């Protein structure tokens, strides 16, 4: 109920919100159907239009007009944005040569530079270059300010997940808006694009920028705009707010445009009809900047121009139908489109089974345009699992395609040529970022980065303390002129032990054998130095990783590698080695095929044993440092120590062996040496975070040896590849993966083929950030470099995309 009998007289776009059942006048009262009777008359004036003409100059104030050209208009804060150009012979912002803003130049009574977020829906990254001819304002912002070639959105590359991620710094799995459409089994309620449940507080988690500002004493405009309010009225409302008195004036604002997403759906990303929406957006930017100039704020305000996701070519005829795969199609509910989420239709049907659903969707058609996953097996870079709103079964859909339940869903609901939502590393899904103003750098290109990182920066732009979020605070300090947040390395929690030789061979009863008994002052003193750390500078290039939790572990030195061995998990947490360009691959000699050797530095009670692997018919083992890369015949025996061994499924061994035998040497050649850090990850509860000892769901049968959910590697070299990995003076270059440790290779449909046709493809899909591995392991890498710490943070957020 709303008693709409109140008035918006002197209340137009009020900032505080008045509670029911009184009538509202804010920029969202339309969407709630709760505006006062006179809202349109008073607050949405349209008369005479949005521009001053020559004949309106010095007119007599007529309050009916959308905006004004009367002499009193500047004091009132309500001129049309081109008033000074027509009536005072001033020039448009876009026509001025751009001059570095070295110091904020703000009017008296402005305590901080204000921030304006200019958000544009569906603004594909390539529009910046391809549309630059018809976007002079946006192109001036871009080239004078700070820009990225693109910004990576979050998955799913939908509007609500991405807009709320921008506002919070959180993965959708954490903020709770995991799609445009959601079912919550605990509330037993659905969230829809169209309807009233989406207004409920309970859906929205974390702490968005406007709330963070408010709680810390920084005033905010209201970010959201009812569709029916024209863009020109949005721009004027923001400029009016900027003219309020100091104690009433907000410091942070947002504009939002439904374009170009809206037209993009109809016409495709580059439909010839897409030029006009792009002109229109640019005209709107021009109005803002012209408007700020009039207020003398154009060298004072920080402006962020930012998109939520891109747009792809997608038609009716590229739809896969689940009814061509499943017999029991009427037993399932599908959330359809550019991603698929499946659950049971009724809670009271016990003949429903996910195992059989996945199976029926798995590599069934030669050309299949989607792949099923249990949510925990999705690539960890997507971070899309740890929410009760994300259904257990997920379909990742190929760019350009749809999934639907039955064909009727598509012709009785072609209309559309564009869509988005796909995997967030797909090129067509990337979006834009440009910062312009006093706190941003001048004429600066920065590398691509992810939208989760912005909340932190926007908080810095405003002097705010960000709420806990998924950004890495400091990783974007290179966008900023000043206002840097200067982070410090986390302290190490566990220090390592350094075991010498403490055990005789006969103390071990591991069921292992090795033919190593075939046997020198000079050369024995020398391998002893190797065990004490003499070649650690070669193999541990950036310091040892810090363990950021309470645990018990040993550092183990060898000729060819170094590891941090956990006495709790009975395996290394990490193993580190360097492979130069000149290094040769050898094979595992005949006599050492089944060789496993006891490590006289580590008690039998802290070791794996071979018998458990003998007995467990599903489980085999593999090695973290690869024997294929041993520097010498004598060094090769080090690679067979029971402390270099890790549990692997025979199907996964296929993937790992190819990686270690072929790919590592390939990267060494291509990058001029590589440093490799490899290890296990235990994430049974799929929260992206290291599991503790009491959370391990699977052990090698009959033993306390835990089975990893994933294996990672981090592969570092010199950004300038004319310098070797082990002798790099400058910035570093990195790529990483987090390979799921699966008992079959069902994920890769061509796996019955040679590893050269499918293994590297699988790794690319599971590319990762060093930061991703950090959360999963509780380790901190790159502790000792010659690089600045902010630069290292940037390196840790880097994702190698292969697009
Ligand atoms: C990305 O970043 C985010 C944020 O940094 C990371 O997510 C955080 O991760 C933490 C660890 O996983 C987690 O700590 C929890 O906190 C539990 C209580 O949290 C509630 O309150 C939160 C704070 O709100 C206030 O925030 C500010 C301060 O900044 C205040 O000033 C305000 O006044 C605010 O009110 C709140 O954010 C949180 O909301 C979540 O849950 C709601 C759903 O009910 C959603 O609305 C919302 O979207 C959040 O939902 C996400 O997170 C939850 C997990 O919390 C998850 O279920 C969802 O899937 C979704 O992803 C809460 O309302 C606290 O209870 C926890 O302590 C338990 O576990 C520990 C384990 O050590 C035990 O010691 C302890 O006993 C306790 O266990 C008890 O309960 C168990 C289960 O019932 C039981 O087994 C046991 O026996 C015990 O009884 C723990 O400390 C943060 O909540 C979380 N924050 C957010 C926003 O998500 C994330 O990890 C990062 N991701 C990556 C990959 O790095
Ligand atoms: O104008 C906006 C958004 C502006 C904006 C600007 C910057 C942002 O990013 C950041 F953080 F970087 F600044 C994020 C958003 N929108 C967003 C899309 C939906 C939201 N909505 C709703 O009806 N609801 C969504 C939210 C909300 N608040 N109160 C009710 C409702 C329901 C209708 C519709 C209006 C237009
Ligand atoms: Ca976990
Ligand atoms: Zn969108
Ligand atoms: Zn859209």
């Amino acid at each position: 109920w709303t008693a709409t009998s109140g008035s918006c007289k002197g209340r137009c776009f009020e900032l505080q919100e008045v509670g029911p059942p009184d009538c509202r006048c804010d920029n969202l009262c339309k969407s709630y159907s709760s505006c006062c009777h006179d809202f349109d008359e008073l607050c949405l004036k349209t008369a005479r239009g949005w521009e001053c003409t020559k004949d309106r100059c010095g007119e007599v104030r007529n309050e009916e007009n959308a905006c004004h050209c009367s002499e009193d208009c500047l004091s009132r804060g309500d001129c049309c944005t081109n008033y000074q150009v027509v009536c005072k012979g001033e020039s448009h912002w876009v026509d001025d040569d751009c001059e570095e803003i070295k110091v904020p130049e703000c009017p008296a009574g402005f305590v901080r530079p204000p921030l304006i977020i200019f958000s544009v829906d569906g603004f594909r990254a390539s529009y910046m270059k391809k549309g630059s001819k018809v976007m002079p304002n946006i192109e001036k912002l871009r080239s004078c300010g700070t820009h990225a070639p693109y910004m990576r959105p979050v998955y799913p590359t939908k509007t609500f997940p991405n807009l709320y991620t921008l506002a919070t710094g959180l993965y959708p799995e954490s903020h709770g808006i995991v799609g445009n459409s959601m079912y919550d089994p605990v509330f037993d309620a659905s969230f829809h694009l169209r309807g009233r449940e989406k207004f409920n507080h309970r859906w929205w988690g974390g702490q968005p920028l406007w709330i963070t500002a408010t709680k810390q004493g920084v005033r905010a405009g209201t970010f959201f705009w009812s569709v029916s309010i024209p863009h020109e009225r949005r721009i004027l409302t923001i400029l009016q707010w900027l003219s309020l008195p100091d104690n009433e004036r907000p410091s942070v604002y947002a504009f939002y445009s439904e374009q170009p997403d809206f037209s993009g759906h109809k016409y495709g990303p580059f439909g010839p009809e897409m030029t006009n929406p792009l002109r229109e957006i640019d005209k709107t930017v021009g109005q803002l900047m012209d408007g700020l100039k009039q207020l003398r704020l154009h060298r004072c305000v920080n402006v962020i121009f930012v998109g939520d996701h891109g747009m792809e070519d997608v038609t009716c005829d590229r739809t896969e139908f689940l009814s061509n795969y499943l017999t029991n199609v009427d037993d399932i509910t599908l959330v359809p489109g550019t991603l698929g989420r499946i659950r049971a239709k009724s809670i009271n049907n016990s003949k429903y089974d996910p195992k059989t659903i996945i199976a029926a969707l798995t590599c069934k058609k030669p050309d299949q345009h989607f792949k099923p996953y249990m949510k925990q097996h999705l690539p960890k870079r997507l971070h899309y699992a740890n929410n009760r709103r994300i259904e257990d079964i997920h379909l990742l859909v190929d760019r350009r395609w749809h999934v639907a339940r039955k064909p009727l869903d598509v012709y009785k609901k072609c209309f559309f040529q564009g869509d988005h939502g796909f995997d967030n590393k797909v090129n067509s899904m990337q979006t834009v970022f440009v910062g312009y103003g006093p706190t941003f750098k001048y004429r600066t290109k920065v590398p691509p980065f992810e939208n989760i990182e912005l909340y932190n920066v926007m908080c810095d732009l405003l002097g705010l303390k960000p709420a806990p979020n998924n950004g890495t605070h400091g990783s974007l300090n290179h966008l900023l002129r000043t206002n840097t947040f200067r982070p410090t390395m986390p302290d190490e929690v566990s220090r390592p032990n350094y075991p010498g030789i403490m055990y005789l061979q006969s103390e071990f009863d591991l069921g292992c054998t090795c033919d190593d008994k075939v046997e020198n002052k000079l050369e024995e003193l020398n391998k002893r130095l190797h065990t004490k750390g003499s070649t650690k500078e070669r193999h541990l290039l950036y310091g040892r990783p810090a363990v950021l939790y309470r645990t018990s572990y040993d550092i183990l030195y060898h000729t060819d590698f170094e590891s941090g061995y956990s006495e709790i998990f009975l395996m290394p947490l990490w193993t580190s080695y360097t492979i130069s360009k000149q290094a040769e691959v050898s094979s595992i000699p005949e006599h050492l095929t089944n060789c496993v050797r006891p490590d006289v530095r580590v008690s039998p009670g802290f070791s794996q044993n071979c018998l458990a692997y003998k007995n467990d018919k599903q489980m085999s083992y593999g090695f973290l440092f690869p024997p294929y890369l041993s520097s010498s015949p004598e060094a090769k025996y080090d690679a067979f120590l029971v402390t270099n061994m890790v549990p692997m499924y025979p199907a996964f061994k296929r993937v790992w062996a190819y990686f270690q035998r072929v790919l590592v040497k390939k990267y060494a050649s291509e990058r001029n040496g590589v440093n490799v850090i490899s290890g296990p990850i235990f994430d049974y509860n799929y929260d992206g975070l290291r599991d503790t000892e009491d959370e391990i769901k699977q052990y090698v049968e009959g033993s306390s040896i835990p089975v990893p959910t994933h294996y990672y590697s981090i592969i570092t070299s010199c950004l300038d590849f004319t310098q070797p990995a082990d002798k790099c003076d400058g910035p570093l270059s990195v790529s990483s993966f987090i390979l799921p440790h699966r008992p079959d290779n069902d994920e890769s449909c061509n796996s019955s083929e040679d590893e050269s046709k499918w293994v590297e493809e699988l790794m690319k899909m599971h590319t990762a950030r060093v930061r991703d591995i950090e959360h999963l392991t509780g380790l901190d890498f790159y502790r000792k470099t010659s690089r600045s710490y902010s630069e290292i943070l940037t390196l840790k957020t880097y994702l190698h995309t292969y697009e």
